[PDB]
């Protein structure tokens, strides 16, 4: 099944390649444009949003009118939420880069997070856009046998739950 995954506009801690994830940053003034530019350009399909901020925000600048559901979430950090990927210990640094075991002190574990995007996209009955995050993003591409930190302002279709479709960026 067509489903669009849209990865939220740009925020400031994107810039600083800071680790976000529920902390509720808004999106920032190129965030809005990158939302924007979204407008028109993907199929006005029924469409389903991370109930974080900088999620719900790119839905509405792309013109959609999404029900929100918090298991599009992106992961949650913890004490990790904004940790400085400079200075990320190399244990997390390297289980994210991975993208497999992995879990942020008093966060949620990768295998958590990945159970809980999976049995949402289990639930969609047809053609949908999703406003959500990268490591969402991310969950789905590498099911499928790719890979892809896809920016800020994105998108992918996917023929769930066979193979990924289009990178529009």
């Amino acid at each position: 099944m067509e489903l669009w995954l849209v990865r939220h506009g740009e925020t400031l801690w994107n810039r600083e390649g800071r680790l976000l994830g529920w902390t509720d940053l808004p999106l920032t003034a190129e965030g809005e444009a990158q939302a924007r530019r979204l407008k028109g350009a993907l199929p006005s399909l029924p469409a389903f949003s991370s109930d974080l901020l900088r999620a719900r925000r790119t839905a509405e600048l792309a013109g959609f009118s999404p029900r929100l559901y918090p298991e599009l979430r992106e992961i949650h950090f913890g004490a990790l939420e904004g940790a400085l990927w400079e200075t990320l210990d190399p244990r997390y640094k390297e289980a994210l880069l991975r993208f497999q075991g992995f879990h942020p002190p008093g966060g949620e574990s990768l295998s958590a997070f990945q159970e809980r995007v999976f049995r949402f996209l289990e639930g969609l009955k047809a053609p949908a856009v999703l406003f959500t995050h990268g490591g969402v993003v991310r969950a789905v591409l590498r099911a499928l046998g790719e890979d892809g930190l896809v920016p800020p302002g994105s998108a992918v279709a996917v023929d769930w739950p066979r193979r990924v479709l289009v990178r529009l960026a």
